[PDB]
């Protein structure tokens, strides 16, 4: 139980890291009072810190049980039912594919071979200067 | 009977390996109580561990017998019936293919050879600077 | 609390830095009176300096509280609800994608292979001069 | 009579080699009881082993005689009838092909030679920097 | 207060620099009287010199105050309202984009992969001379 | 009279060489009884061996006489009639071809020479980095 | 006051330099009388020399005053009114452009990425001779 | 009179050389009786040998006289009538061709020269890595 | 006054130089009488020599005066009226061009950037032989 | 008077050289009687030899006079009438061509120069491997 | 007066040089009587020699006078009228061309610059083998 890292996979680490400095910033020259900039910084940080913990405690645990049952059902079906079904499909469709390929290569093959004779008389003259 | 590997083919090894850390993760700063993070980890792991074993025991064995009979029938037909049928198809269609090829090469062959004379007068002048 | 930098991220630092010299400028030859150029410089700088501070004090703090609550709600939903939902979608749509791919590669594959024979008779003659 | 190889041509050796490990496999972590994994392995292997031999004995031999007669008839016709027929076709169609070629090269030949003069004035200037 | 440069940014320095020599010029041979060329030069320079100063004094200062107030309002809205609004838009539209991408890559992906087989049989013969 | 080779031209040597091993083959693991595999091999080989000889004896010789007369007639016509006829065709069509070529090169030749001036102003700038 | 150059900018120096020799010229063999070639040269030069000076004196000066006033008005408006107006336009149109870009990159981006897979199977064979 | 070569030009030497071995051939394994293969070889060779000589004797000589007269008439007309007629055609059509060329180069020449300016601003950046 | 050159600019020196030898010429073999070739040479040269001088004397001088006045008027208008008018046009049309450019680069810019992703997956395989 | 060569120009030397060996030829194996091959050779050669001389004597000379007069008339017209007429055509059509060219280069020239800016942003990345 | 060359310009020297040998020629084997070949050569040469001289004497001189007057008129008009007219056309059409160019470069210029961004993401992978 790592209570320091809590995320050694970098899955949710791009759009869920928000700080006060990443929202509001005054570059230079356009400043405000000292008594207004030291008060807004504290209000934003404290408010969102405590509010998140309240939501995670009420319906955080009754939601983890639901996902546990659902993933178990999907895992069982894939291993024992879907995989054998897909493999058996290849053996069945063998005669149709082989016969169809022979018919196509008999009709349209000579038509597209005489058309390709237009590139057989290319002559290029080059003169460097 | 390898009770450690159970899969020396890496067939189902990409979309059926799911852990708790791959679902829910809190990167940094946005944390929860210590008493809520050590309880959700246990609930998810234990629930899906025991539930999968219950399904595999009830109708795991009566399902293996069904696949045994079905694969035997497909194997016999392919070896003794389909393979000789496809091979005999090539010998039959010989006269049609040979006669058809001669007719096409007699009509459209000269038409596509005079068109290819447009590339026989290419002249290029190059001057480096 | 850095009261000098106030923006170590260069977020709003391109379209919010405006000075008097960046608005009005007389290049050369076309000048005005000395008593009119030293008065307009002071009026523009002083007026916008004090006016900005008045707005930031009235409704600057009651606006920071509103953004604090809103961001907390979005963070919770993404971690615990959206991420597990998207991952479970991949496992469900497996049989449909695999079967569909086999059907397409059986029908149109030989058609687009005989068409590509037109580039198999390219002959080029080159003569340097 | 090789009773070990039985296939020194690798003809049917890709889609007819099926084992238990190639159908059902549990990668890791998602395991079952030891008493359920040692029983399903035996049931699948034994059932398909004996079932195939039953089919091959009943109507395996009365099917080999049928293919013997059919192939003999096709072999005789190809050698003595089809081959002389195709060869005699070339000698007959000689006058038609020669006369037709002369007519096409007389009409459309000059038309496609004046069109190819658009590539005779190519000038390229290059400057490295 | 630089009374010499008055424009160390080259903002308005291309289309507002006009002299007498840049308007009227007589190259050679086609000349005029000496008493007409020394009088038109003085009239153009003096007239536009004094006229510009008259306009800049009347309504030059009452116009600088107006621009001061307007720029202050735009600066405040961008920092505190627009920037947080745009950032929060990205977090909301996450589920829609991810699901839509999966559907498109499932349907049309195999169609555009079999079409690209027409370039897999390119043969080129080259003969230098 | 070579009774060993009987075919020193490799004419019919690709689609008329069929053996038992090229039709039916069991790769590995999926085997049959020893008493069923040594009986089907003999039945297929013996049946087609004797059946072919029966057909070749009945109407093998009365068919060779027919082809002898037919080829003699075609040979005589080609040498004495077709060849002189084709050669005399070239001398007759001389005036028509020469006059037609002059007319085409007079009308459309200048039209396709002014169109080719669009490639006479190509300029390329290259900068390596 | 340069009375020799009068145009150190080469502004009007291409289409306003006309001499007698640039209009009428007799190359060789086709000559005229000596008494007709020495008289036409003088008439053309003298006539246009004096006529230009007459026009420049009458309404040359009353035309320079008009251009003096007009240029002063345009200079004032550009510096004090147009330049601030254009700059303030960029700050206003920020939210619209950013939101619109995100929507386009979400819908049509995956469509044009699967189409580009047709160039991923290029094979070229080269044989020098 | 060469009674051995009879054809020192290889004119009819490709489609008129037919032997028994080029028609019927049994590759290997599929053989016939010795008493049937030594009889068909003799029948085909003898039958076509004597039959050709019978045709060449009956109407071989009365056919050579006919071709003698016909070729004499064509030779005389070409030398004395066709050749002078074609040459005189070039001198007559001189004025029409020269005038027509001038008209075309006057109208459409400038139109196709301004269109070719689209290739005059090509810039390429290359970066090796 | 150069009475020898009379044209040191090569203006009219290509289509106004005509001699007797450039009109009529008899190459070889097809000659005429000596008394007819020495008389036609003199008649052509003398007739056109004297006729040109007659035209140049009658209305050669009254035509030079007309061109003198006309060129003076065009020169004055270009220097004093046209040139200032064109320059003042650029200053006026500044606001329209700048605003229009911003609008176009906001709407259609992202549309033509996602389309260009079809060239980002080019793979080429080369094999020399 | 060369009675051996009679054609030192190779004008009619390709389609008027016909011998007996170029018409009828028996390659090998398919021969005729010795008494039929030595008789057809003589009949063809003698018949066409004497027949040509008969035609050349009757109306060979009365045909040479006709061509003599006709060529004289065409030669005279070309030298004295056609050549001066074509040359005088160029001088007449000068004003029309020059004015027309200026008008075309004024209207459509800028239209086809802005279109060519699409090739000014080409970037290529190359990675050898 | 060169009575030997009579054409030191090679103007009419290609289609007016005709000899007897360039019209009628008998290559070899197909000859005529000696008394018919020495008579046709003389008749053709003598007839066209004397006939040409008769035409050149009757109306050869009265035709040279006509061309003398006509060329004099065209020469005078080109030098004194056409050349000044064309030059004065350029000065008149100056304002129209300059204003029109500015308008076109303002409207359609940005449209064709955003379209050219499709070539800015080209990536090529090469692998030698």
């Amino acid at each position: 139980i790592d209570l320091v890292n809590r995320d050694p996979k970098h899955l949710n680490d791009d759009v869920v890291k928000i700080d006060f400095e990443d929202v509001i910033a005054e570059p230079e020259g356009t400043h405000s009072f000292d008594g207004i900039w030291k008060a807004s910084f504290t209000t934003f940080t404290v408010t969102k810190y405590w509010f998140y913990r309240l939501l995670s405690a009420l319906f955080g645990i009754p939601m983890a049980l639901i996902w546990g049952i659902y993933f178990a059902i999907l895992s069982f079906l894939h291993i024992w039912a879907v995989v054998p079904c897909i493999k058996s499909f290849l053996i069945e469709i063998q005669c149709i594919s082989r016969v169809y390929s022979i018919y196509v290569h008999t009709v349209c093959d000579p038509l597209f071979e005489a058309v390709g004779k237009i590139f057989s008389n290319v002559r290029i003259n080059l003169q460097k200067e």
